[PDB]
């Protein structure tokens, strides 16, 4: 596989390999995204959820939150992508993590970069400081973090205000993915993938892992890209059959436009390069 990668760099095709995807990739309708009533609750009129895999929300009102259920059959590994909450969709936000039953949330951004908001304060920042959505009947509390050097582990504690049930989830917080490009190496990027792994989160006895940047399909993308690919390269008899552009087309039946430059490509098959010698 580091062969095709040295081959891809040795004639600069990465561009060539990345248009190829984009006109190969799935399009099924997102009538429901592209709803009047459901403008507010998408942060990029550009990125929507297919109606196909759409997480649908339980509570009586609008069912609609911009995310998708990537099932990924081969890989036996589910996930939730999803944009960065906005101020007014917080509360469905977490509404999908109960509803779901996830344990785990992913953020590969930044909620402010490059002095820009790519994301909602969706969690407290203060174990005091607790965050309540009376309209989806959720508390939030801050029970605990772990701040590391290239990324945070927070306990959180979301209550069912209705029924006073708690669960514990784990945030888990990339902090130093580059304002610009793509990180040089991918060593911290698959520190963090196996801290993940490592957490339970991505268990199958847990609902799907919720994994979120800005629009939900850029460093998303590339997080569930990488950790699917070395999945099948565990499971595979011949690991080198793991074709990421096969995988990544697979998974943009789910989502629209995972992946979202060349560099976030070229950046995915390196992270599975160098995370498949682990
Ligand atoms: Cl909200
Ligand atoms: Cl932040
Ligand atoms: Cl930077
Ligand atoms: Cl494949
Ligand atoms: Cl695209």
């Amino acid at each position: 596989m580091e062969k095709e990668f040295e081959q891809i760099d040795k004639s600069g095709s990465w561009a060539a390999i990345y248009q190829d995807i984009r006109h190969e990739a799935s399009d099924f309708p997102c009538r429901v995204a592209k709803l009047p009533k459901n403008k507010n609750r998408n942060r990029y009129r550009d990125v929507s959820p297919f109606d196909h895999s759409r997480i649908k929300l339980h509570q009586e009102d609008n069912d609609y939150i911009n995310a998708s259920l990537i099932k990924m059959e081969e890989a036996q590994r589910s996930y939730i992508l999803t944009q960065g909450p906005l101020p007014n969709t917080c509360g469905h936000f977490w509404e999908m993590v109960w509803e779901q039953k996830s344990r785990g949330v992913v953020m590969l951004n930044r909620v402010m970069e490059k002095g820009s908001l790519k994301c909602a304060q969706y969690w407290p920042q203060k174990e005091e400081k607790e965050m309540i959505f009376e309209d989806t009947n959720l508390k939030l509390t801050l029970i605990s973090e772990d701040i590391k050097s290239y990324y945070t582990v927070r306990q959180l504690e979301l209550e069912n205000l209705t029924t006073q049930e708690t669960r514990e989830i784990l945030h888990f917080h990339y902090t130093t993915w580059p304002d610009f490009g793509v990180p040089e190496s991918p060593a911290s990027f698959l520190n963090f993938l196996f801290k993940v792994r490592e957490s339970g989160s991505a268990s199958p006895e847990h609902g799907p892992v919720v994994v979120h940047c800005s629009a939900g399909i850029g460093r998303s993308g590339t997080f569930c890209l990488a950790d699917t690919c070395l999945l099948l390269m565990d499971k595979r008899k011949d690991p080198s059959s793991v074709d990421i552009k096969k995988v990544l087309l697979e998974m943009r039946k789910f989502r629209m436009g995972l992946i979202q430059t060349a560099d976030q490509l070229r950046f995915s098959y390196l992270a599975v390069i160098e995370g498949a010698k682990f």
